[PDB]
C-alpha cells in the first residue's frame, strides 16, 4: 500500500485528543509513505508498554470509536496518504463488522489490521473487508513459523504487518530473523514494527528488506510527554530518523 523505504508514522486516535491527534497527522503526513491510526481499547495486550499508556490516556480523556472516524474524515480534507486503521477485534465485532467496514470506507481508510482476529472469524472477515473496499493487513511476530506466515500473506491484501514485542537499544536477532523469513514467503510488501528509535535502526531495517517501517512508540512516547505541543518535537524526531 505504500512506496519502498516508506516511514510509517502509527498514532493512537484521541490521544490526548482527538483534534491533537489529526495536528499530529498533518504535521507528519510530509514524511510518511502511509499511516496507522490505532483505536484505543480498555485491554491492548498485544501491545507494548509505550502504546498501551496511550490507549489508556486515549480512553480516560474520553475518546470513542467513531471519533477515529472523524480524525480520517478531516485529514482527508488536505490529504490521500494510505490509512491503515489499527484495532481489537471487540470493538468491530460489538459494532457489527460490516457496518465497521463500511463506515471506515467512507471516511476514507484504505487498510485495517485487527490485531488478534479470531482465526475462527479471519475467513468470513477478509471477505467482507474485499466487498466493502478494505484492504487487509495482518500482523505476524517472532514466534510465527513460516506455515503461517504463507497463510497470513495469502489473505493479506494489503501488506504484512511484522512485530517485536522483544524491544531493545539494538533490534533483536530474532525480530531480523522474522523479516529474514517473511521476505523469503512473502508477496505482499512487509512492515516492521520492531520498536525503532534511531537513525541505524532505519537504515539498517530498509537494508534488510522491510518495504516499510513503522514508527510508533518514538512518536508515542512523546506525545504522552508533551500532550496537545508533541507535533514540533514530532516533526524533529522523524527527521532524524529520516536522516534529515
Amino acid at each position: 500500500m505504500f512506496k519502498d523505504g516508506s516511514l510509517i508514522p502509527y498514532l493512537t486516535a484521541g490521544d490526548p485528543d482527538k483534534q491533537s491527534t489529526l495536528n499530529f497527522l498533518l504535521a507528519l503526513d510530509e514524511y510518511a509513505g502511509a499511516i496507522e491510526l490505532g483505536i484505543p481499547f480498555s485491554d491492548p495486550i498485544a501491545d507494548g508498554k509505550t502504546i498501551q499508556e496511550s490507549h489508556y490516556r486515549a480512553l480516560k480523556n474520553g475518546f470513542k470509536l467513531r471519533e477515529a472516524f472523524w480524525i480520517v474524515k478531516e485529514f482527508r480534507r488536505h490529504s490521500s496518504t494510505p490509512i491503515v486503521l489499527m484495532t481489537y477485534y471487540n470493538p468491530i465485532y460489538r459494532a457489527g463488522v460490516r457496518n465497521f467496514l463500511a463506515e471506515a470506507k467512507a471516511s476514507g481508510v484504505n487498510g485495517i489490521l485487527v490485531v488478534d482476529l479470531p482465526v475462527f472469524h479471519a475467513k468470513e472477515f477478509t471477505e467482507i473487508a474485499r466487498e466493502e473496499g478494505i484492504k487487509t493487513v495482518f500482523l505476524a511476530a517472532p514466534n510465527t513459523p513460516d506455515e503461517r506466515l504463507k497463510v497470513i500473506d495469502d489473505m493479506t491484501t494489503g501488506f504484512v504487518y511484522l512485530v517485536s514485542l522483544y524491544g531493545t537499544e539494538e533490534i533483536p536477532k530474532t525480530a531480523y530473523d522474522l523479516l529474514r523469513r517473511a521476505k523469503r514467503i512473502c508477496r505482499n510488501k512487509v512492515a516492521v514494527g520492531f520498536g525503532v528509535s534511531k537513525r541505524e535502526h532505519v537504515v539498517s531495517l530498509l537494508k534488510e528488506g522491510a518495504n516499510g517501517v513503522v514508527v510508533g512508540s518514538a512518536l508515542v512516547k512523546i506525545i504522552g510527554e508533551k500532550g496537545r505541543e508533541a507535533t514540533e518535537f514530532l516533526k524533529k524526531k522523524v527527521e532524524e530518523l529520516l536522516g534529515i
